[PDB]
């Protein structure tokens, strides 16, 4: 019944925030990045891309407190997506992009590669959660809200998370970095060299095979001069480092 291969940004190409590369900067963020990215994909999907907004990682950061985790260091996707049904989500696009509600408010930086931006330092301050829009934004915080109808996980079974892509859209997952990772350039990521690092939250948009090895197609969220345009490919069907186990999604309410 599935294909070989899926690629969410081919399927919904009038959804271009499937595309976008975002960067969390010098905060430990990545569980909010894998929610808000892949939230904001599936209501563009869930609208037939009737509705495309960037979905405010800030807000998510910022406003959820304990029930999601500790901010900058650290958190728990299964209940970002939650906070999503409870208290919604405003729009905000990339650091001084003035885009949306609240934009976030952490710089980028040159994650673990070579350029222009500064270097990424370790788990900058949380903000404060600020609810008001950015000056120039309409309309207000609480009319800006996009709230879900539910999260779930997705269990740990290859064919049952591409069937939730297939069917729903880009997911939210999380797996062990080990320090061979962060030098990924391009292939299907396996461990073969370096010590635990720590998890890492992302975005699961497609799979496919490359080579006779299959993999899951994810996007990163340090920005697009890291691995291949700020995606990289992992081996599928072994629950690599844990790719397969802390996969989590939601359908949105229509706003
Ligand atoms: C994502 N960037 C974050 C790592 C931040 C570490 N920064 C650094 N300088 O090393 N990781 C996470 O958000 C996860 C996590 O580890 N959460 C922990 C277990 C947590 C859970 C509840 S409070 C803290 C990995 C996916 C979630």
């Amino acid at each position: 019944k599935l294909p070989a291969s899926f690629d969410a940004r081919e399927q919904w190409p009038q959804c271009p925030t499937i595309k976008e590369i975002r960067d969390q900067g010098s905060c430990g963020s990545c569980w909010a990045f894998g929610a808000v990215e892949a939230i904001s994909d599936r209501i563009c999907i869930h609208t037939n891309a009737h509705v495309s907004v960037e979905v405010s990682a800030e807000d998510l950061l910022t406003c959820c407190g304990s029930m999601c985790g500790d901010g900058c260091n650290g958190g728990y996707p299964a209940e970002a997506w939650n906070f999503w049904t409870r208290k919604g989500l405003v729009s905000g696009g990339l650091y001084e992009s003035h885009v949306g509600c609240r934009p976030y408010s952490i710089p980028p930086c040159e994650h673990h590669v070579n350029g222009s931006r500064p270097p990424c330092t370790g788990e900058g301050d949380t903000p404060k959660c600020s609810k008001i829009c950015e000056p120039g934004y309409s309309p207000t915080y609480k009319q800006d809200k996009h709230y879900g109808y539910n999260s779930y996980s997705v269990s740990n079974s290859e064919k049952d998370i591409m069937a939730e892509i297939y069917k729903n859209g880009p997911v939210e997952g999380a797996f062990s970095v080990y320090s061979d990772f962060l030098l990924y350039k391009s292939g299907v990521y396996q461990h073969v060299t370096g010590e635990m690092m720590g998890g890492h939250a992302i975005r699961i948009l497609g799979w496919g095979v490359e080579n006779g090895t299959p993999y899951w197609l994810v996007a990163n969220s340090w920005n697009t001069d890291w691995g291949d345009n700020g995606f990289f490919k992992i081996l599928r069907g072994q629950d690599h480092c844990g790719i397969e186990s802390e996969v989590v999604a939601g359908i949105p309410r229509t706003d």
